[PDB]
């Protein structure tokens, strides 16, 4: 059993059911067997092939990432309206952040994971500030499996590669994308401190340079 | 389900069964009721009334310390030879580390844990380098519950706040002092990489301040 992540007071959470709709077709269900079960998390499509999500969500896949399924735009467990990415190559963020990209190969259509949805746009992250108001969206585990949800509320703070928010998140949403007002990606949620706040990895300009030595598409505005 | 740690080619491992002789009495097993059954963790008492733990651990209380039960040198489900301490008030290391301080009460006796194993020595972490033959000792979860075992292996890694090895880890791990040739704690284990390394929060010097600000008996050689 694990609580990698925090109810707080502010619990403002709603259901997204157009899922493919606007920025959140790249908000990605994660899905990996393991001893018998599964486990479950989020992640976010950035370039043709490739996700980001947390190390220790492809960790599931104990070192072979065609453990892992990727359902970009999930929608419940029986509605994946872009249907799965297969995990082709893991590759972490070599610094001290929970953060990873999956590269994933095309479909059985021979369909890439960046043409059946719009990549998300990565913020600069210079105009990124305390008190800013913002979502993350993935899936937590105390809803229906693969149904996508949306959190508000604001950052609390920002230093290094850590930024954190008084919304709330729940096991399922490691992994998640944090977008701001502008729709743009400011970070990817890992974990958090109960009951004080959830964290995310801060993309700052170091992961930035990680993001662009891995991924030739990525775009970030 | 999670898999927080990993097995890796070095899977070099064995349990202690004098749990309270030497630098072992202060590895404490932690034991958290959630969801109708339990997580379990690793620690290390370093005073009084203090452990070490990930915050990722002590989360599993929900923001409540009174869930926690620490069991200083825990040696199987039915043996405690120190009884438990139960948790009292939690305090997460504001840096971006996975690392708390638990703050534990006295037991029925009015025993501190203090009193009753020896605190570990921190290590100042100034002679603490690459290929450096190291320990990580606590509870895995592949074993038999609250069973303690040693990992043996080397230092591949020190940056920042992390400390990464070669050494193989359990889910249950978690929050495993990390221990160098002369027994001090220079981390504590909270993750890894599978199948690559496994991770350990570094006791930098900003990190020794955090001690240092919190455990006024803390013992940093």
């Amino acid at each position: 059993k694990s609580y990698p992540s925090c109810i707080l007071p502010n619990n403002n959470r709603h259901q997204i059911f157009n899922t493919t709709q606007g920025h959140y077709d790249a908000v990605s269900f994660i899905y990996i067997p393991i001893d018998g079960g599964y486990m479950s998390g989020s992640g976010v499509v950035v370039g043709e092939n490739e996700i980001l999500t947390n190390k220790h969500v492809v960790n599931g896949a104990k070192g072979n990432p065609r453990n892992i399924s990727v359902h970009p735009s999930a929608k419940n467990e029986n509605d994946y309206p872009n249907g799965k990415f297969v995990g082709q190559e893991i590759i972490p963020y070599p610094g001290n952040s929970d953060l990873a990209i999956l590269r994933v190969s095309p479909n059985e259509h021979n369909q890439h994971i960046g043409q059946v949805v719009k990549p998300a746009t990565i913020s600069s992250n210079t105009d990124t500030r305390i008190n800013e108001n913002i979502t993350v969206t993935g899936y937590p585990g105390d809803k229906p499996l693969a149904t996508m949800w949306e959190s508000v509320g604001k950052v609390v703070y920002i230093g290094g590669e850590e930024l954190r928010y008084d919304l709330s998140t729940v096991g399922g949403n490691s992994g998640s994308p944090v977008f701001n007002g502008k729709n743009q990606v400011i970070g990817i949620h890992y974990g958090g401190v109960c009951n004080k706040y959830n964290s995310s990895v801060y993309i700052n300009d170091f992961v930035q340079q990680f993001l662009r030595n891995n991924i030739p598409d990525i775009n970030i505005q």
